[PDB]
Formats: structure tokens, C-alpha cells, sequence
């Protein structure tokens, strides 16, 4: 068995220039989730679950 | 078995430019989830879920 | 058995450009789900299931 | 005599995103004059010439 | 004489987003004038000329 | 006489996000004049010539 493995990528973010001009930004959050705002985010998950920007508001039994 | 990974690429991102001008960004969340704003995001799952921009209200029993 | 993997691209991207001007942007939830502004994601999932900007309102037994 | 400037705006930019993805870029002048790749640029001149992106090759007498 | 400036703007440049993926960039100049690369530049000028990216090969007399 | 100047903004440069990837950049000049790579540049002039990236190649008698 030969596996070569060359320059590859996997999960990869390269390259962003972002601006962001906002005069008021506001979350109100009552008992639940909110995720706002994520940005360049890279991940590579082996045998297992892969989650970036995940929001649940609540479990319950 | 003779396997090549030559430069491959998998959930890759790259060269992203934004600009947002917003005056008033406002976000209210009562027992529930919310997500805004996700940019520029890559990942790699292997034998998982892969969920990025996810979201769910709640879970009940 | 030669697998010859060359330049090979899944789950990419690559030169975005976006400008966003809002005057007001508002969100209100109530024990729901909501997603919004999601821009340049790519992944790869293998053997899971693959969700990028999903939402589900709650569940319930 | 009663001037009132209110919110006014002259030679103004904003709100630009721009991505460029070359592989080669060459440039050979000679005697002569180039000019190349301006973005972005805003000016205001009061009782003179307003030029940007000019170009001459040569003056002679 | 009452002259009432208020927020105003001249020459302004707001709000920029680049991103330059080039592999080469090659510039080859003999006895010229070259202009590359100019990005978000603003100026004013009260009584003069206003150049920004300006080129001239040679004078001569 | 009365001049009220408020918040004015002249030559002004604000929010301004750049990212450059290159793997060669070459410049060779014989006797000329070059610019390159100009970002985020303002200024004001009064009773004056206001030149921002300027190149000239020779000046001769």
C-alpha cells in the first residue's frame, strides 16, 4: 500500500478582507440561542460530528 | 494499491472580500435559535454530520 | 488497483465579492428557528449528512 | 447672504469590494508612460485641473 | 454673510474591501513612467492641480 | 461674517481591509520613475500642486 499525499487541502479558508460599518448593533436573547457574526472559520473533524455556526434553542426530557 | 492525492482541494474558501454598511442591525430571540451574519466558512467531516449554518428552535420529550 | 487523484476541486469557493448596504435590519423570533446572511461556505462530508443553512422550527415525541 | 451645506457629499466613494485572481501580470514600457489597477480613489479640486488616472507619453520643445 | 457647514464630505473614500491572489507580477521600465497599484486614495486641493495617479514619460526643452 | 465649519471631512480616508497573495512581484527600472502598491492615502493642500502617486521620467534643458 502507497497513499502519497501531496499539497492537498482540506478545510481551508485563505484570502478575505471584510468591512463592517454599522452604527448599532443589538441582540436581545430570552431563554434561547443566537449565534451572529462568524466569519474565516476552518475545521476538519474525524469521526465525528462538524459544527460551525450551530444554535439550539433547548433540550429538554 | 497505489493512491495519489495530488493537490486536491475539499471544502476550501478563498479570495472573498465584503463590505457592509448597515445603521441599525437588531436581532430578539425569545426560546428559540437565530443565526446571522456566517461568512467565509469550509470544513471537512469524515463519518459525522457536517452542519454549518444550523439552527433549531428546540427538542421535546 | 491506482487512483490518480490530480488537481481535483469538491466543495469550493473561491472569488466573491459582495457589498451590503442596509439601512435597518431586524430579526424578531418566538420559539422558532431563523438563518439569515449566510455567504461563501463550502464543505465536504463523507458517510453523514451535509447541512449548510438549515433550520427546523422544533421537535417534539 | 445665508449658505447652508447640509449633509452634502463631492468626490466621494465608498462601499467597494473587489477581488481580482491573476496568474501572471506583466508590464514593459519603453519611454512612454502606463498606468494601471486604480480603484477607489475620490478627489476634489477647487480652481486647478483634476486628473486621476492620466497618462502622456512625452513632452517635447 | 453666514456660511454653515455642516456634516459634509469632499474627497472622501470610506468602506473598502480587496483581496490580490497574483502568482507573478513583473514591472519592466526603461526610461519611462509607470503607475500600478493604487487603491482608497482621496485628497483636496484649494488652488492647485490634483493628480493621483499620473504618468508622464519625459520632458524635454 | 460668520462661518461655522461642523463636523466636515476633507481628504479623508476610513475602513479600508486589504489581503495581497503573490508568490513573485519583480520591478527592474533602467532610468525612469515607478510607483507601486499605493493604499489608503489622503491629504489636503492649499495655494499648492497636490500629487499623490506621481511618476515622471526625466526632465531635461
Amino acid at each position: 500500500v502507497l497513499y502519497v499525499g501531496s499539497k492537498t487541502k482540506e478545510g481551508v479558508v485563505h484570502g478575505v478582507a471584510t468591512v463592517a460599518e454599522k452604527t448599532k448593533e443589538q441582540v436581545t436573547n430570552v431563554g434561547g440561542a443566537v449565534v451572529t457574526g462568524v466569519t474565516a472559520v476552518a475545521q476538519k473533524t474525524v469521526e465525528g460530528a462538524g459544527s460551525i455556526a450551530a444554535a439550539t434553542g433547548f433540550v429538554k426530557k
